[PDB]
């Protein structure tokens, strides 16, 4: 079975991740930073694979979906386990998913909220790539959707294991937008 990672950004220190189905932020550099990290692979003829909630799928602006040069692995309970098309599967969890993929090298989950939450404590997933957010006043932005992580047993790890995992891709310190200061964090299980 091939990697599974968590991949979110997050207004610490509440880690809260959305405002009524929208993300309460634009950040130009940290979206670009999740289309390669979710899409690069190190292995010849591989791609990695994005899992995602049915209400996040449906948020995803029409020209965006599927995500290009991804599997995109949508989840439903009233979905069958079954490939849609060379880039779309249906399925109602994670363990059968993986059993219906191929050439599958790294995982990502990608959100909401429920799958978040509801996955942080599944031992498929092995990692979290967590962009940690910082703000003037957290309390400030309208907030209503936050994320369930005992981040107590898990550990952040140096960036040069970041790094190694990323790969060539460029690791910024506090990524300044507007008033939004983040960075990119690697965690492993205790
Ligand atoms: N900051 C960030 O990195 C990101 C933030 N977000 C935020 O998340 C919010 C949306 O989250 P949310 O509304 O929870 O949407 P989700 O993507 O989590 O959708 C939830 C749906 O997923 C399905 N589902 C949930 N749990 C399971 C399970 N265990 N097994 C199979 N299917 C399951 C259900 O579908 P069904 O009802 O059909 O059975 C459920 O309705 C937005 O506000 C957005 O801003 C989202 C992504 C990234
Ligand atoms: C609201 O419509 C959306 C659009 C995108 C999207 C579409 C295209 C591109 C190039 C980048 C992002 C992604 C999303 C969700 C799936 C996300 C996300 C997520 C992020 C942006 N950063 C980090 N670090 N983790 C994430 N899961 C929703």
């Amino acid at each position: 079975k091939p990697n599974v990672a968590i991949i979110v950004a997050a207004l610490k220190p509440a880690l809260g991740i959305g405002y009524k189905g929208k993300m309460p932020w634009r950040l130009r550099k940290e979206i670009r930073y999740f289309k390669d990290v979710t899409t690069r692979t190190t292995k010849p003829n591989t791609r990695n694979a994005v899992i995602m909630g049915r209400k996040t799928w449906e948020s995803i602006p029409q020209k965006f979906r599927p995500l290009p040069d991804r599997l995109n692995i949508i989840l439903s309970r009233s979905y069958e386990n079954e490939i849609i098309d060379d880039n779309i599967i249906h399925a109602s969890s994670i363990e059968s998913s993986l059993n219906l993929v191929s050439d599958v090298e790294r995982v990502f989950i990608i959100g909401g909220a429920e799958i978040y939450n509801e996955l942080i404590n599944n031992s498929l997933v092995s990692h979290l790539l967590i962009t940690e957010i910082e703000h003037p006043s957290p309390e400030s932005i309208e907030m209503d959707t936050f994320l369930k992580f005992p981040l107590e047993s898990w550990t952040k790890q140096p960036k040069s294991e970041l790094q190694k995992f990323v790969g060539d891709t460029v690791l910024e310190d506090d990524i300044k937008e507007g008033d939004f200061t983040y960075n990119y964090t690697l965690w492993t299980r205790k």
